[PDB]
């Protein structure tokens, strides 16, 4: 049943919806650090030792 | 016993019945969508599965 003018919208809907979470990933930032832009192990030294 | 300037009037009216549930199901829609002019499948989503 949905037209295709319907169908217009719904795409305009979904990819600005999907820019929302390419841009909320891309320019996220803890001290400087994006989290979500790349791949990466992040070590925390959780005591004296090495 | 009916004339034939009687089948003629019978026969102006059923044409006119006839270009009538033509002209009906030719041009109706539901939001763009012509129902009875050609024969296919509709299929409702009706469920989140596939």
């Amino acid at each position: 049943t949905n037209s295709q003018s319907d169908l217009d919208s719904i795409q305009a809907e979904i990819t600005q919806r999907l820019n929302e979470i390419d841009r909320v990933s891309g320019q996220t930032q803890f001290n400087g650090v994006k989290v979500l832009a790349q791949d990466n192990t992040l070590t925390i030294q959780v005591g004296a030792n090495d």
